[PDB]
């Protein structure tokens, strides 16, 4: 179905920006780590006060970032914050992309951000919406 | 490539259990916790002593597992046991299984075991390898 493949976009598929958590820069980790584990999200966009993307954070990124030589140093987390361990090289696609260029990016990012013409956080696109839609149609 | 399809087993598509890390029901939640951040697994296979699967343990099964009201409370982790959050009720799917079954079943587990005849550990099944695949074919 090369007309459905071709008429899905970016937002079709995405999970809407006001079902995903998210931070600010200066957020601290211990407020980030409970926002992340709450939410059960692996990882929540970084947002600033007019909703633009900055970055994406996730336990992943936190966890690495107290990682002693013999201990997740867990008690560093109250004196940092998320602008320190965060990601701002991150996968982002536009709500008109096509289900090409998603299917694509997802392959090496499990999660990817989408933002309108101007960079206002609009959802987030997982593999599994790429990987349902794949597995009916083939 | 039908062919292709019907020939590709779980065991072409998956990440041999001598490249995952493993930890045993018995383990206290610091070590599992540190296994697993130092892996840079999301999530690892419980074994027993003959290399059989028990379950499955991950980054967010610790973390809720010491979800406090106000703060992640990461004291506890050393009073804890991996038996405490595991998932017994885990995806696991044969070394011959088709490429089909691993499709549909990655739809919902974005990581499943591969287990031989007699429940040997053989390695683990990953979302990127079924898009992988999927993504130059179509």
């Amino acid at each position: 179905p090369k007309d459905e493949f071709q008429q899905i976009f970016v937002k079709d598929l995405m999970i809407s920006s006001e079902k995903v958590a998210h931070v600010q820069i200066g957020n601290g980790l211990e407020h980030a780590l409970l926002v992340l584990v709450k939410s059960g999200y692996s990882a929540i966009p970084v947002l600033d006060p007019m909703y633009k993307l900055h970055g994406l954070i996730s336990t992943a990124m936190i966890l690495d970032g107290i990682l002693g030589l013999e201990r997740i140093e867990f008690e560093r987390l109250e004196e940092m914050k998320v602008e320190q361990v965060m990601k701002q090289d991150i996968p982002v696609l536009k709500l008109e992309d096509s289900f090409a260029k998603a299917l694509e990016m997802t392959i090496d990012h499990p999660f990817i951000c989408a933002v309108n013409e101007d960079g206002y956080f609009e959802g987030i696109l997982t593999r599994r919406a790429i990987l349902k839609l794949l597995n009916k149609k083939v």
